[PDB]
């Protein structure tokens, strides 16, 4: 199979990458970073996010694996040799996670694996929240976060969001510091949306917004609409062993 | 069709019930509170919850309707005559919401439409939380709440839980006042579970618990396990017009 | 000086108590549990709370010390011999913390070192909150917690309350699961009150309440009013070394 | 007395200002915007904040009044004529609120009436929190907010902070979206500090920060320290009638 490996680019990670490549040499099994079927990320979750965004045009063709030197890792660096063999022998089943589609109209389209957020350029942030064409609330505050299920353990979590099992095809919207008084009113609760529901943000003033997709953060000017929906596209993971999401959550947050 | 009507038992509600019955007399269309196909609740959400729990053995056979004199209402009292006609002419499609199965072992089984909660008899509350047989956390605090999607606007909401669209077959667990220090540790985030996931609570001490299912609240003694899962059974609603969940949420919480 | 020692009543604690007594025998320095000037608590914070409530009629005359076998401890069990000597030689300055006065009218009066809470007998909990005779809010939910500054790290903390330095003569009110919708409305924010401010809770229905003061929890019947204020009385601590509150908070919650 | 009036600069406010000036003409009572003893703000709380920051070198000499066309207002526009007379006849007592001193070292010093916040230039935000020279926590997240007591109803409130009566000489620190896992740990609770306590923020990386003081927001480069403390300076308000803080809180947030 075609494969490539990204590295966090530090010493531990580069050396681990070279050893896996060498191990892969003993199978066939060729390195190709243009059209891989297997993408291996060595480093952290940021490294993994970058790997995802590198090959986002090829998501249907790729199975991703992460090594942590991690919610998208998965393998310790000492398990690397076992990973080469198992991966060479094709001894793996695939799991798929949902992604979030962001549409920015003035049309630009983005995929997130963790989340997309909106803040103002600075700037009070005021937007109208429209769910399935129905006007839901006028949001005043610092911003909004829209999360995939695997993204729920990330920024969403820090915002008081729920953690969702990634087999649920949904997206979750959280508030950042909303103003609520006798005048101004938001739901003040995370909102979880099914597939096919469309959350639309529309400017009240003030059409400039700092929009983030996972790590990428760009100021968009003269925005008419930001549109959120569960993507029809999914990321596919290779594995290999049972490592349940709730165990992964336990390992990262409890002990 | 067979039908019955429950009333909040105040003047407005009893009189509205008698008028609908009289209106129903002009169709056929017979009153039967043993095996109705249509159950009409007049009053509040508590009235509706009682109606549900009255006919919980017959959920596959019944379409419920609520009039509010409401998340399970739905119809204003002035719309009652239009409801009789529409209901008589069979001019309705059915919508289904998920329910939560609670199992209490010492085995007792309960269905909730809103939620089931666990507290101690008083009593520090300490339980071990086991997800799909994996030990997740030892919870110390006031108690736990497990919510259906339509229950998310209720007790769940007051506990910092997310609001979930009821087309998502899931249940959501929230904490009540958890102790967290350098010793004791909980996830401190709502958890959203798919169908087939099983959340199990097991006593650490101390096997007496005040367990609630919607409005019903009973002290269970010598408990070995409380077990939560998305029920295979669903409640069915009759309607009639578009009244979207997110609109319903807006109407109840925003304006 | 007159002194006494309470023990958690387990093996470690009883034995540590007997050794301190023996060490105290070498000074003068007599044991008296009727009118001590020094009260030593060995065990946990619960042991310390009990010690406080044992001698609450004598707070102006007593300096308390805690050994943890702890926010009210303070000394490790290995430091006990150094504590005997230092305490014998009178090598200590006193620090005072504020307390909360609870008044229950039908009049009963209680002092809390941590907090006093109000819930219903079960029972929806609904009370009118009156600050300095002004009607502030109608509270609907599970209950309310009123905390001293040293109590802020306890139950208050689990309820989303702020941690306050105990040199501030104040009390803090937190909500337990308040209902908020378009109908029902609470402040949904902890409230911090100065000395001389009076928070009054008054029944709406329904005059039975489960009222807690620190560990003690009793059902009060036919309540007309619960009244909260910063007590004129203060607890006095003996010490001995610098152990700053914020360090104590760090040690208990961070690392 | 010397006096001046600032206006929100819209029609209602400018016209109300001219009428008060004319009313003041009938007393003596001269307009002076260089050294006023009375500063009247007409508009909103932003107008009032600007008025405060205009005359921050003269706080000991000035009594501020706000008209709202408001937590710092206070007077409705229809009450303006009564305000002129009462203010002319000197029929007022003064109330003082605490302020927050911010020190930025590379030394720049700022006063806030609401709050000062710190975020990164963008930029992960990581700082070490040092209370009275003791290292308390390493904060990772979006930023931190330090609030005066009258500022607690503002940005602090939206961040889950407590509302404090402004007679309490204190400052309150809240978190913006902190990361907490098994690795990274913050207190995750607002912290309330007495007068003379010093909260120090120190860079970990990364010495550029967006620092806000009330409305003003500037990027500071090559920061070594941000230092917070209750200011020795206080704002003085003129009034006139009883309008208690808790009533003001009720009027703005409940009904
Ligand atoms: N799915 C998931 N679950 C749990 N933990 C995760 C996850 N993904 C990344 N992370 C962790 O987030 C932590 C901080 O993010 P980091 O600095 O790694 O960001 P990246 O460039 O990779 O990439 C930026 C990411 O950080 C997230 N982020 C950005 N700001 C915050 C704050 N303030 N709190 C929490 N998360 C944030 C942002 O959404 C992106 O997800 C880091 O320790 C990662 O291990
Ligand atoms: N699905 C849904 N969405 C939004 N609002 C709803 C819903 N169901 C009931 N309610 C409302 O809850 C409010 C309080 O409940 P109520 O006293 O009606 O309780 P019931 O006997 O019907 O029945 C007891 C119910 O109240 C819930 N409950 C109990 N205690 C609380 C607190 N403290 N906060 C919020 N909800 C609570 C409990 O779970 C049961 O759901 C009331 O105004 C209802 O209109
Ligand atoms: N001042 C202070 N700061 C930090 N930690 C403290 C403090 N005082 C006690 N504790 C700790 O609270 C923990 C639980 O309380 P525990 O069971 O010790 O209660 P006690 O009988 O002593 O006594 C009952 C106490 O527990 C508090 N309590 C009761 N329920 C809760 C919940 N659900 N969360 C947090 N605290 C609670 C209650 O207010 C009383 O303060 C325990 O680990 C203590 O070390
Ligand atoms: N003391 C107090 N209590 C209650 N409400 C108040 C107070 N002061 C201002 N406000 C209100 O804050 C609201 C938003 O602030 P606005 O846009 O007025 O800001 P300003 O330029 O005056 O000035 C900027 C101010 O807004 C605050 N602010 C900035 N962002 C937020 C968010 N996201 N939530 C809440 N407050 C914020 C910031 O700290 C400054 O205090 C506005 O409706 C004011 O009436």
């Amino acid at each position: 199979m075609k494969y490539m490996i990204t590295s966090k680019g530090d010493e531990k990670s580069d050396l681990l990458r070279l050893n896996m490549i060498a191990g892969f040499g003993e199978y066939d099994m060729e390195y190709d970073d243009v059209e891989p079927e297997i993408v291996i990320s060595i480093g952290g979750d940021g490294t993994f996010l970058s790997a995802f965004h590198q090959y986002e045009e090829r998501l249907d063709e790729i199975a991703f694996i992460g090594i942590h030197t991690g919610f998208y890792a998965d393998w310790r660096p000492a398990e690397a040799d076992k990973l080469v063999k198992l991966l060479a022998k094709g001894e793996y089943q695939k799991v798929s996670y949902p992604l979030l589609k962001t549409t920015v109209k003035y049309e630009a389209t983005y995929l997130a694996l963790n989340e997309s957020t909106v803040k103002s350029s600075g700037g009070p942030f005021v937007v109208d929240v429209v769910i399935n064409d129905i006007h839901f609330e006028r949001f005043r505050g610092d911003g909004l976060c829209m999360s995939t299920p695997s993204g729920t353990t990330a920024y969403n979590k820090s915002l008081g969001g729920a953690l969702m099992h990634p087999s649920i095809e949904a997206m979750q919207l959280t508030e950042m510091a909303s103003i609520n008084n006798r005048v101004y009113r938001t739901i003040g609760s995370p909102l979880v949306f099914p597939k096919h529901h469309v959350v639309s943000l529309q400017p009240v003033n003030d059409k400039d917004f700092q929009i983030s997709v996972d790590h990428l953060s760009i100021l968009h000017r003269d925005v008419q609409e930001i549109r959120y929906e569960v993507s029809a596209k999914k990321i596919h993971f290779a594995r290999f062993r049972s490592f349940p999401f709730w165990r992964r959550v336990h390992d990262s947050f409890i002990e």
